[PDB]
């Protein structure tokens, strides 16, 4: 944003509070915290970790924390300077352990992510986007599979589920706009630089 020097992207949830964190530890003066900033200072979005990408890529914040998830399946191109290490998790198959049929139809909320993953292997599925409780697709029946986010497996086992294929895993990274790179060098470069130093897995 014009009024501010820098605009800040955050997701809100579980990687936070880390991310504000550690963003303050690299040098930014983030503001006490949905918009936090006074005029020409740094300022602060509390957004959905799956729309930080959309703010970045359109310039409105120079730079962003999302999950590795989301970008695996934005269909955007954002510059993933910084693997922060937290937010862990992973992208898996996951099916009723007792189907073992014809994969047909999948559900799933990374819809780009899946269709990219079945492209490459060579095979035609139809996909179905939910909005969320994904594994309540496998149990009832209404796909064969599902690709969804996995932490600790707790949700996946309630559900009577297994994962079939652990397909991707994901922490939080630091995405940030490229224009923004080049004419906000000067406070970018070493604030990634610095968060590098600061993040591990």
């Amino acid at each position: 944003m014009r009024r501010f020097a820098l605009t800040v992207a955050l997701p809100k949830g579980r990687m936070f509070r880390e991310a504000y964190e550690v963003l303050k530890r690299a040098g930014l003066d983030l503001p006490e915290v949905l918009l936090h900033g006074k005029e020409g200072g740094v300022a602060l979005l509390e957004l959905r970790n799956k729309d930080v990408p959309i703010y970045v890529d359109l310039g409105i914040a120079e730079i962003g924390v999302v999950g590795k998830d989301v970008l695996l399946d934005s269909g955007r191109d954002l510059f993933e300077p910084v693997d922060l290490g937290f937010g862990a998790c992973r992208l898996s198959l996951i099916r009723r352990p007792g189907d073992t049929g014809p994969i047909r139809r999948v559900a799933t909320k990374y819809p780009n992510f899946t269709a990219r993953l079945l492209k490459e292997r060579g095979w035609a599925a139809d996909v179905v986007e939910l909005s969320g409780n994904i594994e309540l697709a496998a149990v009832t029946g209404l796909a064969d599979a599902v690709v969804d986010v996995v932490q600790t497996g707790a949700t996946l086992r309630a559900a009577g589920l297994v994962e079939v294929e652990v397909l991707a895993h994901s922490t939080a990274r630091l995405v940030v706009n490229r224009q923004a790179l080049k004419l906000k060098r000067a406070v970018l470069k070493p604030l990634i630089q610095r968060l590098r130093e600061l993040s591990g897995s």
